[PDB]
């Protein structure tokens, strides 16, 4: 609870310096990551931080408390778009998670969870997800991986069976995003820890579901593919439409995180 | 400006009247709710008017170009994200545009040669971009179709990075704003657009349909907008060169 507490200010304090240094006038990153690190050892010495501006690399994650943040995903929408970014963040304990936050900052929401304890957009609680089929769903995928080599193809047919696709620039978003019922599912070959650590605990609260593209179970300790959305349009797009492609997918997988 | 202030004044009250819908409560009829409500009023108030929209010569007299929700499918699966559209035309020409963005609380509006607005704020003019430093906003169903994915597979592969929000007005209005560089996409009608291009026209944007034809609300057409520099850049080096690729989709579409 002082944890949590503690972790809620931090991100609101951290939200306060990110509006401090935009409305005077990468470094940017660095300047809320460096915050972030700092104001956790101050308190906690050992805890450990992995973040994405090079904090924690080579860290045994399922040791200790670990806080896995991203100080702005969405950093083309943040300089591009002045909005639409958010600071992701991740408590684990022993490597299992605990706390949950993405927030965005421009739109001064934060969304949380602690497990077992559901998920909150500010003080709204939000709801279980229901199944959905992927004809009546709005999938998350950006255009830019319907251009690749072997991917692309795979995901075409995704793409197609879905009722419409969006995209918005911000993984943790995008995670949150399925998580309050704005998509259906999302999905990507590419993310970091720091991508999902904090979005995860959240989709998690609401009965969502989280894997890689091969249905194998995410975790902290390295990159990996996402397939998030509600259980039975997860069963359906990695049942009918990736397992398919499990050799092509597999060769893909070995290929990238190599 | 009579005319004008009658136009925002109803797509006003038309958000509103959407609103009351949903707290009580269903896209169907409150998309039936609110083109009778807004054709209705016009009607009444200007008879010798025309109005196209979903449910006739536009070079001739007054015309308003409507779509009452544009963005259904955000309607229904997120509760936000679309938004009331509104192009007035008068022999021919642009006069007005209106994109109420109904649950953001915003309406983006512009008589023409008078400026563009958010609420009361007057819109920035837009500058120049390169596509390799341009955020791009298309659908990734355009990327799967067969000769269309292969035009616009180099387009997305240049720039920086691509989005898409689900809403035609909404995205033209993202450019005409400063959030998206361009925008582009095979397929729109005159409704989706209308209202949008007044606002991006007194930004000084850009647009024209994929073969770099001028718009109009004569019909269907397919769309690129921009700020000019990466409109210039993103029809001449990445669609000129499969105009008559292109030119054969158009007329296999329209
Ligand atoms: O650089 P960054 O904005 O923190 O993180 C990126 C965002 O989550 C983006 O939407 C996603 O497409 C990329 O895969 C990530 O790298
Ligand atoms: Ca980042
Ligand atoms: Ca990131
Ligand atoms: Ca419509
Ligand atoms: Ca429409």
């Amino acid at each position: 609870m002082a944890l949590y507490g503690f972790a809620q200010g931090l991100i609101q304090e951290a939200g306060i310096r990110i509006k401090q240094l935009m409305e005077q006038n990468t470094n940017v990153d660095k300047a809320t990551e460096d915050f972030i690190f700092d104001t956790i050892l101050e308190t906690y010495p050992n805890h450990q931080v992995l973040g994405e501006e090079g904090h924690g690399h080579d860290i045994d994650t399922s040791k200790g408390t670990v806080w896995v943040v991203d100080p702005i995903d969405g950093t083309l929408n943040f300089v591009h778009q002045q909005e639409n970014f958010a600071i992701s963040i991740g408590i684990y304990i022993d490597g299992k998670p605990y706390a949950g936050f993405v927030y965005d900052v421009m739109a001064d929401v934060l969304y949380h969870a602690k497990v077992g304890e559901g998920a909150y957009r500010g003080s709204q609680p939000l709801k279980p997800l229901n199944d959905s089929n992927l004809r009546q769903s709005i999938i998350g995928i950006n255009p830019n991986w319907l251009t690749k080599p072997i991917l692309g193809e795979i995901f075409k047919e995704i793409v197609n069976d879905s009722r419409s696709a969006r995209a918005y620039g911000s993984a943790a978003l995008e995670i949150v995003s399925v998580a309050t019922g704005n998509l259906e599912a999302y999905m990507t070959p590419r993310l970091q820890p720091w991508d999902f650590a904090g979005g995860l605990v959240i989709l998690y609260e609401v009965n969502g579901q989280a894997s890689n593209l091969l249905g194998e179970p995410l975790t902290i300790s390295g990159p990996n593919s996402i397939l998030v959305g509600n259980r039975g349009l997860h069963q359906e797009i990695s049942n009918d439409y990736l397992e398919p492609h499990h050799d092509a997918l597999i060769q893909l997988h070995e290929q990238r995180f190599k």
